[PDB]
Parts: C-alpha cells; sequence; structure tokens
C-alpha cells in the first residue's frame, strides 16, 4: 500500500444490526428505572413497564437488579 492515509471519511460505520447486549441493557435499565421511579416496588415497577409480577421478578432474578423493600 503506498498510500498512507486514515481513510477517516472513507470509514463507514455500520449502524444496522441488533445485538443481545442493547437487549439486556435497554431491558435492565427499563427495569432499574421503573423501579427507583416507584420507590422500589416490584408491583409498581410492574404495572408502570407493563409486566406482570412474574415477568418482573424473572427479570430481577435474571438482571440481578436490587430493590429496597420489606
Amino acid at each position: 500500500t503506498s498510500s498512507e492515509l486514515p481513510e477517516l471519511l472513507r470509514k463507514r460505520e455500520r449502524k444496522t444490526g441488533d445485538l443481545p447486549k442493547f437487549i439486556e441493557e435497554t431491558e435492565k435499565k427499563r427495569i432499574i428505572e421503573a423501579l427507583e421511579k416507584t420507590g422500589y416496588v416490584k408491583s409498581r415497577a410492574a404495572k408502570l413497564l407493563g409486566y406482570t409480577l412474574r415477568q418482573l421478578d424473572y427479570r430481577i432474578k435474571k438482571y440481578g437488579i436490587e430493590l429496597k423493600k420489606f
């Protein structure tokens, strides 16, 4: 390669493409967000997000999210 340019402009980003990390990140962030906004409440966080106690709970255990509630 005789040429030695950075090719910054020639470089084409690849926005298209779905990954699991994004899902687990957007999902966990949503659950934790709703909970914190609800005051660390699964019931509220669930009804707020749009999931049932079963779904929410499954996400909390899978994402190992924390919450202050007795």
